[PDB]
Protein backbone atom coordinates (compact mmCIF):
# COMPACT_ATOMS: atom_id res chain seq x y z
CA UNK A 1 0.00 0.00 0.00
CA UNK A 2 1.39 3.40 -1.08
CA UNK A 3 1.54 6.55 1.09
CA UNK A 4 -0.71 9.19 -0.57
CA UNK A 5 -0.43 12.92 -0.20
CA UNK A 6 -3.55 14.98 -0.99
CA UNK A 7 -3.51 18.71 -1.51
CA UNK A 8 -6.21 21.24 -2.10
CA UNK A 9 -6.77 24.91 -1.45
CA UNK A 10 -7.37 26.08 2.13
CA UNK A 11 -9.88 28.59 0.57
CA UNK A 12 -11.88 26.07 -1.52
CA UNK A 13 -15.64 26.65 -1.85
CA UNK A 14 -18.58 24.37 -0.93
CA UNK A 15 -18.25 22.39 -4.17
CA UNK A 16 -14.45 22.10 -3.71
CA UNK A 17 -14.77 20.96 -0.06
CA UNK A 18 -17.21 18.15 -0.97
CA UNK A 19 -14.89 17.10 -3.82
CA UNK A 20 -11.78 17.10 -1.56
CA UNK A 21 -13.69 14.83 0.91
CA UNK A 22 -14.67 12.54 -2.01
CA UNK A 23 -11.12 12.40 -3.40
CA UNK A 24 -9.57 11.67 0.04
CA UNK A 25 -12.31 9.01 0.75
CA UNK A 26 -11.46 7.20 -2.52
CA UNK A 27 -7.67 7.51 -2.05
CA UNK A 28 -8.17 5.48 1.21
CA UNK A 29 -9.11 2.50 -1.00
CA UNK A 30 -5.51 2.50 -2.40
CA UNK A 31 -3.35 3.55 0.51
CA UNK A 32 -2.71 5.65 3.53
CA UNK A 33 -3.63 9.33 3.18
CA UNK A 34 -0.86 11.23 5.00
CA UNK A 35 -2.89 14.45 4.99
CA UNK A 36 2.63 28.57 13.66
CA UNK A 37 3.13 28.69 9.92
CA UNK A 38 6.73 27.33 10.05
CA UNK A 39 5.53 24.22 11.93
CA UNK A 40 2.68 23.63 9.38
CA UNK A 41 5.23 23.93 6.50
CA UNK A 42 7.79 21.57 8.10
CA UNK A 43 5.18 18.89 8.91
CA UNK A 44 3.53 19.07 5.46
CA UNK A 45 6.96 18.87 3.77
CA UNK A 46 7.85 15.79 5.84
CA UNK A 47 4.62 14.09 4.59
CA UNK A 48 5.29 15.21 1.02
CA UNK A 49 8.78 13.68 1.09
CA UNK A 50 7.36 10.31 2.28
CA UNK A 51 4.58 10.19 -0.34
CA UNK A 52 4.49 7.65 -3.16
CA UNK A 53 1.79 9.67 -5.03
CA UNK A 54 0.89 13.35 -4.71
CA UNK A 55 -2.69 14.08 -5.79
CA UNK A 56 -3.60 17.75 -6.12
CA UNK A 57 -7.07 19.24 -6.80
CA UNK A 58 -5.97 22.36 -8.77
CA UNK A 59 -9.31 24.03 -9.60
CA UNK A 60 -8.95 26.83 -7.02
CA UNK A 61 -5.85 29.05 -7.36
CA UNK A 62 -3.65 28.56 -4.29
CA UNK A 63 -0.05 29.53 -3.53
CA UNK A 64 0.13 26.57 -1.09
CA UNK A 65 -1.04 23.90 -3.60
CA UNK A 66 1.30 25.31 -6.26
CA UNK A 67 4.17 25.33 -3.72
CA UNK A 68 3.52 21.70 -2.67
CA UNK A 69 3.49 20.74 -6.41
CA UNK A 70 6.84 22.47 -7.09
CA UNK A 71 8.43 20.78 -4.03
CA UNK A 72 6.85 17.42 -5.09
CA UNK A 73 8.45 17.79 -8.60
CA UNK A 74 11.87 18.36 -7.02
CA UNK A 75 11.28 15.39 -4.62
CA UNK A 76 10.86 13.19 -7.76
CA UNK A 77 7.27 12.34 -6.85
CA UNK A 78 4.64 10.87 -9.16
CA UNK A 79 1.96 13.60 -9.40
CA UNK A 80 -1.68 13.66 -10.46
CA UNK A 81 -3.45 17.00 -10.76
CA UNK A 82 -7.23 17.08 -11.13
CA UNK A 83 -8.85 20.21 -12.60
CA UNK A 84 -12.61 20.90 -13.04
CA UNK A 85 -13.14 22.98 -16.21
CA UNK A 86 -16.85 23.57 -15.27
CA UNK A 87 -15.57 25.98 -12.59
CA UNK A 88 -15.05 28.44 -15.54
CA UNK A 89 -11.39 28.87 -14.49
CA UNK A 90 -8.29 28.57 -16.65
CA UNK A 91 -5.64 26.37 -15.05
CA UNK A 92 -2.26 28.11 -14.64
CA UNK A 93 0.07 27.52 -17.61
CA UNK A 94 2.73 26.54 -14.96
CA UNK A 95 0.59 23.54 -13.87
CA UNK A 96 -0.90 22.60 -17.27
CA UNK A 97 2.62 23.00 -18.77
CA UNK A 98 4.28 20.92 -16.04
CA UNK A 99 2.51 17.81 -17.36
CA UNK A 100 4.61 15.24 -19.14
CA UNK A 101 1.82 12.56 -19.39
CA UNK A 102 3.73 10.13 -17.12
CA UNK A 103 5.16 11.20 -13.68
CA UNK A 104 3.31 14.56 -13.88
CA UNK A 105 -0.28 14.21 -15.15
CA UNK A 106 -3.01 16.84 -15.26
CA UNK A 107 -6.54 15.56 -15.93
CA UNK A 108 -9.62 17.58 -16.52
CA UNK A 109 -12.71 16.07 -14.89
CA UNK A 110 -16.45 16.45 -14.44
CA UNK A 111 -17.41 16.24 -10.71
CA UNK A 112 -19.35 12.97 -11.15
CA UNK A 113 -16.44 10.92 -12.44
CA UNK A 114 -13.67 11.79 -9.94
CA UNK A 115 -13.72 8.33 -8.20
CA UNK A 116 -13.66 6.52 -11.61
CA UNK A 117 -10.62 8.62 -12.70
CA UNK A 118 -8.79 7.75 -9.43
CA UNK A 119 -9.55 4.00 -9.97
CA UNK A 120 -8.15 4.34 -13.51
CA UNK A 121 -4.97 6.05 -12.26
CA UNK A 122 -4.32 3.37 -9.63
CA UNK B 1 25.15 41.89 -12.98
CA UNK B 2 23.19 39.69 -10.49
CA UNK B 3 20.42 37.83 -12.41
CA UNK B 4 17.06 38.65 -10.89
CA UNK B 5 13.84 36.74 -11.48
CA UNK B 6 10.52 38.46 -10.69
CA UNK B 7 7.17 36.62 -10.51
CA UNK B 8 3.62 37.53 -9.77
CA UNK B 9 0.14 36.26 -10.55
CA UNK B 10 -0.85 36.24 -14.26
CA UNK B 11 -4.50 36.90 -13.26
CA UNK B 12 -3.62 40.08 -11.39
CA UNK B 13 -1.57 41.27 -14.44
CA UNK B 14 -3.93 44.04 -15.65
CA UNK B 15 -5.04 45.32 -12.21
CA UNK B 16 -1.54 45.02 -10.74
CA UNK B 17 0.20 46.15 -13.99
CA UNK B 18 1.66 49.33 -12.35
CA UNK B 19 2.75 47.70 -9.03
CA UNK B 20 4.63 44.81 -10.73
CA UNK B 21 6.08 47.53 -13.09
CA UNK B 22 7.39 49.52 -10.03
CA UNK B 23 8.97 46.39 -8.52
CA UNK B 24 10.60 45.43 -11.84
CA UNK B 25 11.85 49.02 -12.44
CA UNK B 26 13.46 49.11 -8.97
CA UNK B 27 14.94 45.60 -9.42
CA UNK B 28 16.63 46.96 -12.62
CA UNK B 29 18.78 49.13 -10.32
CA UNK B 30 20.26 46.00 -8.69
CA UNK B 31 20.64 43.49 -11.52
CA UNK B 32 19.49 42.15 -14.85
CA UNK B 33 15.78 41.31 -14.66
CA UNK B 34 15.65 38.02 -16.56
CA UNK B 35 11.84 37.95 -16.56
CA UNK B 36 11.27 41.40 -18.09
CA UNK B 37 11.53 40.16 -21.68
CA UNK B 38 11.28 36.91 -23.61
CA UNK B 39 13.63 36.56 -26.68
CA UNK B 40 11.60 34.87 -29.46
CA UNK B 41 14.53 32.92 -30.98
CA UNK B 42 14.97 31.27 -27.54
CA UNK B 43 11.34 30.00 -27.60
CA UNK B 44 11.75 28.87 -31.21
CA UNK B 45 14.93 26.93 -30.35
CA UNK B 46 12.83 24.90 -27.82
CA UNK B 47 5.65 21.34 -27.02
CA UNK B 48 2.24 23.05 -26.73
CA UNK B 49 1.68 26.60 -25.46
CA UNK B 50 1.46 25.80 -21.74
CA UNK B 51 4.57 23.55 -21.98
CA UNK B 52 6.52 26.27 -23.80
CA UNK B 53 5.68 28.75 -21.01
CA UNK B 54 6.59 26.24 -18.24
CA UNK B 55 9.98 25.49 -19.92
CA UNK B 56 10.85 29.15 -20.53
CA UNK B 57 9.89 30.03 -16.95
CA UNK B 58 12.03 27.16 -15.55
CA UNK B 59 14.99 28.35 -17.64
CA UNK B 60 14.63 31.87 -16.15
CA UNK B 61 14.26 30.38 -12.63
CA UNK B 62 17.50 28.30 -12.92
CA UNK B 63 19.44 31.29 -14.38
CA UNK B 64 18.40 33.45 -11.34
CA UNK B 65 20.64 34.52 -8.39
CA UNK B 66 17.57 36.01 -6.56
CA UNK B 67 13.87 35.21 -6.98
CA UNK B 68 11.50 38.00 -5.98
CA UNK B 69 7.81 36.96 -5.75
CA UNK B 70 4.77 39.18 -5.19
CA UNK B 71 2.53 36.69 -3.28
CA UNK B 72 -0.54 38.87 -2.57
CA UNK B 73 -2.82 37.24 -5.17
CA UNK B 74 -3.23 33.46 -4.79
CA UNK B 75 -1.73 31.69 -7.80
CA UNK B 76 -0.80 28.04 -8.46
CA UNK B 77 1.87 29.32 -10.88
CA UNK B 78 3.62 31.60 -8.36
CA UNK B 79 3.48 28.90 -5.64
CA UNK B 80 4.92 26.33 -8.12
CA UNK B 81 7.75 28.72 -9.01
CA UNK B 82 8.53 29.24 -5.32
CA UNK B 83 8.53 25.48 -4.74
CA UNK B 84 10.92 24.85 -7.69
CA UNK B 85 13.07 27.89 -6.57
CA UNK B 86 13.44 26.43 -3.03
CA UNK B 87 14.65 23.14 -4.45
CA UNK B 88 17.09 24.96 -6.74
CA UNK B 89 18.52 26.59 -3.48
CA UNK B 90 17.67 30.08 -4.78
CA UNK B 91 17.72 33.14 -2.50
CA UNK B 92 14.04 34.11 -2.42
CA UNK B 93 12.22 37.24 -1.33
CA UNK B 94 8.39 37.18 -1.14
CA UNK B 95 6.45 40.47 -0.90
CA UNK B 96 2.93 40.40 0.54
CA UNK B 97 0.47 43.30 1.11
CA UNK B 98 -1.63 42.78 4.25
CA UNK B 99 -3.79 45.77 3.14
CA UNK B 100 -5.38 43.35 0.58
CA UNK B 101 -7.27 41.79 3.54
CA UNK B 102 -6.06 38.32 2.51
CA UNK B 103 -4.28 35.87 4.74
CA UNK B 104 -1.02 34.72 3.11
CA UNK B 105 -0.81 30.92 2.63
CA UNK B 106 0.85 29.16 5.61
CA UNK B 107 2.89 27.20 3.05
CA UNK B 108 4.55 30.45 1.88
CA UNK B 109 4.70 32.25 5.26
CA UNK B 110 5.97 28.97 6.86
CA UNK B 111 8.63 28.51 4.18
CA UNK B 112 10.61 31.52 5.46
CA UNK B 113 13.82 30.59 7.19
CA UNK B 114 15.00 34.20 7.90
CA UNK B 115 17.91 34.25 5.40
CA UNK B 116 17.65 32.43 2.00
CA UNK B 117 13.81 32.54 2.05
CA UNK B 118 12.33 35.79 3.36
CA UNK B 119 8.69 36.86 3.44
CA UNK B 120 8.08 40.59 4.02
CA UNK B 121 4.76 42.27 4.67
CA UNK B 122 4.77 45.68 3.00
CA UNK B 123 2.60 48.71 2.36
CA UNK B 124 2.78 49.60 -1.36
CA UNK B 125 4.36 53.04 -0.85
CA UNK B 126 7.51 51.66 0.74
CA UNK B 127 8.12 48.90 -1.93
CA UNK B 128 11.10 50.74 -3.57
CA UNK B 129 12.57 51.48 -0.09
CA UNK B 130 12.08 47.80 0.89
CA UNK B 131 13.84 46.61 -2.29
CA UNK B 132 16.78 48.99 -1.53
CA UNK B 133 17.10 47.53 1.97
CA UNK B 134 17.02 43.95 0.67
CA UNK B 135 19.64 44.65 -1.99
CA UNK B 136 21.99 46.71 0.29
C1 LIG C 1 -8.08 18.39 2.34
N1 LIG C 1 -7.01 19.33 2.03
C2 LIG C 1 -7.40 20.54 1.30
C3 LIG C 1 -8.09 21.59 2.18
C4 LIG C 1 -7.15 21.99 3.30
C5 LIG C 1 -7.34 21.51 4.59
C6 LIG C 1 -6.48 21.86 5.61
C7 LIG C 1 -5.40 22.72 5.38
C8 LIG C 1 -4.47 23.10 6.48
C9 LIG C 1 -4.05 24.41 6.64
C10 LIG C 1 -3.18 24.76 7.66
C11 LIG C 1 -2.72 23.80 8.54
C12 LIG C 1 -3.13 22.49 8.39
C13 LIG C 1 -3.99 22.14 7.37
C14 LIG C 1 -5.22 23.19 4.08
C15 LIG C 1 -6.08 22.83 3.06
C16 LIG C 1 -5.72 19.10 2.40
N2 LIG C 1 -4.68 19.68 1.84
C17 LIG C 1 -3.50 19.24 2.44
C18 LIG C 1 -2.16 19.74 2.01
N3 LIG C 1 -1.86 21.14 2.34
C19 LIG C 1 -1.96 21.38 3.78
C20 LIG C 1 -1.34 22.72 4.15
C21 LIG C 1 -1.82 23.83 3.25
C22 LIG C 1 -1.64 25.16 3.60
C23 LIG C 1 -2.08 26.18 2.78
C24 LIG C 1 -2.72 25.89 1.58
C25 LIG C 1 -3.19 26.99 0.70
O1 LIG C 1 -4.26 26.78 -0.01
O2 LIG C 1 -2.56 28.02 0.65
C26 LIG C 1 -2.91 24.56 1.22
C27 LIG C 1 -2.47 23.52 2.04
C28 LIG C 1 -2.71 22.09 1.61
C29 LIG C 1 -3.67 18.33 3.43
S1 LIG C 1 -5.34 17.97 3.67
C1 LIG D 1 5.39 40.56 -14.24
N1 LIG D 1 5.07 39.16 -13.97
C2 LIG D 1 3.79 38.92 -13.30
C3 LIG D 1 2.58 38.94 -14.26
C4 LIG D 1 2.93 38.00 -15.38
C5 LIG D 1 3.58 38.47 -16.51
C6 LIG D 1 3.93 37.62 -17.54
C7 LIG D 1 3.62 36.26 -17.48
C8 LIG D 1 4.03 35.35 -18.57
C9 LIG D 1 3.18 34.41 -19.13
C10 LIG D 1 3.63 33.56 -20.14
C11 LIG D 1 4.93 33.63 -20.58
C12 LIG D 1 5.80 34.55 -20.03
C13 LIG D 1 5.36 35.40 -19.03
C14 LIG D 1 2.97 35.79 -16.34
C15 LIG D 1 2.63 36.65 -15.31
C16 LIG D 1 5.92 38.15 -14.34
N2 LIG D 1 5.90 36.94 -13.83
C17 LIG D 1 6.87 36.13 -14.42
C18 LIG D 1 7.09 34.70 -14.02
N3 LIG D 1 6.04 33.73 -14.36
C19 LIG D 1 5.81 33.70 -15.81
C20 LIG D 1 4.91 32.54 -16.21
C21 LIG D 1 3.69 32.45 -15.32
C22 LIG D 1 2.59 31.69 -15.72
C23 LIG D 1 1.46 31.59 -14.91
C24 LIG D 1 1.41 32.27 -13.70
C25 LIG D 1 0.19 32.16 -12.84
O1 LIG D 1 -0.01 33.13 -12.00
O2 LIG D 1 -0.56 31.17 -12.93
C26 LIG D 1 2.50 33.03 -13.30
C27 LIG D 1 3.65 33.13 -14.09
C28 LIG D 1 4.80 33.98 -13.61
C29 LIG D 1 7.61 36.73 -15.39
S1 LIG D 1 7.12 38.37 -15.60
Amino acid sequence: RPALYFCGSIRGGREDRTLYERIVSRLRRFGTVLTGDRLIHEQDLEWLQQADVVVAEVTQPSLGVGYELGRAVAFNKRILCLFRPQSGRVLSAMIRGAADGSRFQVWDYEEGEVEALLDRYF
